């Protein structure tokens, strides 16, 4: 019925040629990601999130679009952020989109990712935030899903320098309530010690240095959308070219 899972219910997701026959090999290959020792994922809160069982996964199955689609995704999402708002802070849904694509380019992944947060938008049962702008060009634009904002961003096996944002071998969505971030803000002391301690473990794990878009957290950061999607370098995209 939900195709919302905790760890221990993802191999129910599917077999074989069936709907989400691939899901189990995608988590399998996550979970090893994020739990590397050497070196470690530099994400330290992702990977204490998925040691202690507080990460959640869905799927989009490209081939089933009518039942395990953008509907089905939006039904999920709500699912999920229920249950976000309950219980632990610190929680993420990861959601793969498959089965996986070989010789895909990152510039197809990102597409990919940009077409279904559109999509989402029209199953979405609650009004749009009115404090934040639905038009994508306004520089406080952020994609709201069910009454909120949420934080967002694509992973893709296409990121060569940029390895943190390799998840495995399907585009990959990873998406969290604003909860997560208390305590932590960017403007606050724990939220800077956060910063540096990743970004120490980002020069460890990766060919590419932070980047420029990634704010120092003392103001809210104008075109949010272009955090979702990084490129493999260190290029900004222009502020008006929001896909969406
Ligand atoms: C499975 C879950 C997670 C993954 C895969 C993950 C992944 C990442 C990645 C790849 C970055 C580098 C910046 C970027 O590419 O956008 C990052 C930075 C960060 N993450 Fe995580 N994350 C996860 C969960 C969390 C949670 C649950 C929190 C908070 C509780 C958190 C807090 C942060 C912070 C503070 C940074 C540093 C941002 C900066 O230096 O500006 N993450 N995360
Ligand atoms: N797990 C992550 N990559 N988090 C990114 C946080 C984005 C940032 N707090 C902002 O809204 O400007």
């Amino acid at each position: 019925e939900s195709y919302l899972w905790r760890d221990s219910e993802v191999s129910r997701s599917g077999s074989g040629d069936e709907p989400f026959g691939w899901v189990p090999e995608a988590h399998s290959v996550f979970t090893e990601r994020i739990l590397a020792e050497e070196p470690p994922y530099p994400c330290y809160f992702g990977t204490q999130g998925q040691q202690r069982g507080n990460n959640s996964f869905s799927a989009v199955d490209t081939r089933y679009p009518d039942t395990h689609g953008p509907a089905a995704l939006a039904r999920s999402l709500r699912a999920y952020r229920q249950r976000a708002w309950q219980g632990p802070k610190r929680q993420t849904l990861i959601v793969f989109v498959g089965p996986a694509v070989p010789g895909a380019e990152l510039a197809d992944d990102h597409r990919r990712f940009w077409t279904l947060l559109d999509e989402l938008r029209a199953y979405d049962t609650e009004p749009w935030p009115a404090d934040v702008p639905a038009d994508p060009s306004d520089p406080r634009w952020q994609w709201c899903f069910d009454g909120e904002p949420w934080f967002i961003f694509a992973a893709s096996p296409a990121y060569k320098d940029r390895r943190s944002r390799d998840l495995g071998p399907c585009l990959t969505l990873v998406f969290q309530v604003r909860r997560v971030f208390e305590g932590i803000g960017g403007s606050t002391v724990a939220g800077k010690a956060a910063k540096r301690r990743v970004r120490e473990g980002l020069a460890r794990y990766d060919r590419i240095g932070p980047h420029p878009t990634l704010g120092d957290g003392d103001t809210s950061t104008d075109f949010k959308w272009r955090q979702y999607t990084l490129p493999d370098d260190d290029s900004v995209a222009a502020p008006d070219a929001c896909p969406v």
